[PDB]
């Protein structure tokens, strides 16, 4: 079991936003194999596949990485 990822977490994950955060969607989207989504889908989808917490920050951090 594991908490949820809430839509709050995804704010503070900088997944919501301008054209900053939509492009990071896009590139977590496709590091996660999950598509392109919308904040509101983006959640929906990370709970209906199961992502798990520690994926879904290691596919952050390599997103991130990358925009330095």
């Amino acid at each position: 079991w594991e908490e949820e990822i809430t839509f709050a977490e995804l704010i503070e994950a900088g997944l919501v936003g301008g054209e900053m955060a939509r492009r990071r969607r896009q590139r977590l989207g496709e590091e996660l194999k999950i598509g392109y989504a919308n904040g509101r889908q983006f959640h929906k989808r990370l709970k209906v596949f199961r992502i798990s917490r520690d994926a879904f920050y290691a596919a952050l951090a390599q997103v991130m990485r990358e925009e330095a």
